[PDB]
C-alpha cells in the first residue's frame, strides 16, 4: 500500500525511461 | 492499493519511454 | 486497485512511447 | 480496477505512440 | 506501507532510468 | 549478414517501437 | 543480406510502429 | 555476422523501444 | 561474429529500451 | 568473437535499458 500527496516538481527534465513494468504508478 | 493526489509538475520535459507494461498508471 | 486525483501537469513535452501494454492507464 | 479524476494537463505535446495494446485506457 | 507528502523538488534534472520494476511509485 | 548497420535490425518483433 | 542499413529491417512483425 | 554495427540488432523482440 | 560494435546487439529481448 | 566492442552485447535481456 502507498499514498503520495500535496507535493510539486519544478524545472525542465530528461523524462522517464522504464524497462519491463508491472503495476507501477509513473508521474514523470 | 495506491493513492496519489493534489500534486503538480511544471516545465518542459522529454516525456516517458516504457518497455513491456502490465496494469500501470502513467501520467507523463 | 489505484486512485489518482486533483493533480496537474504543465509545459510542452515529447509525449509517451510505450511497448507491449496490457490493462494500463496512460494520460500523456 | 482504476480511478482517475479532477486532473488537467497543459501545453502543446508530441502525443502517444503505443505498440501491441490490450484493454488499456489512453487519453493522450 | 508508505506515505509521502507536502514535499517539493526544484531545478533541471537528468530524469529517471529504471530496470525491471514491480509495484513502485515513480515521480521523476 | 555482411556490411555496416546504422539503423535497427530485428529477427522477430511482437509489439514495440522503432525510430530511425 | 549484404550492404548497409540506415533505416529499419524486420523479419516477422506483429503489431508495433516503425518511423524512418 | 561480419562488419561494424553503430545502430541496434535484435534476434527476438517482445515489447521494448529502439531509437537509432 | 567478426568486426567492431559501437551500438547494441541482443540475442533475445523482453521489454527494455535501446538508444544508439 | 573477433574484434573489440565499444558498445553493448547481450545474450538474453528481460527489462533493463541500453545507452550506446
Amino acid at each position: 500500500g502507498y499514498e503520495v500527496h500535496h507535493q510539486k516538481l519544478v524545472g525542465s527534465n530528461k523524462g522517464a525511461i522504464i524497462g519491463l513494468m508491472v503495476g507501477g504508478v509513473v508521474i514523470a
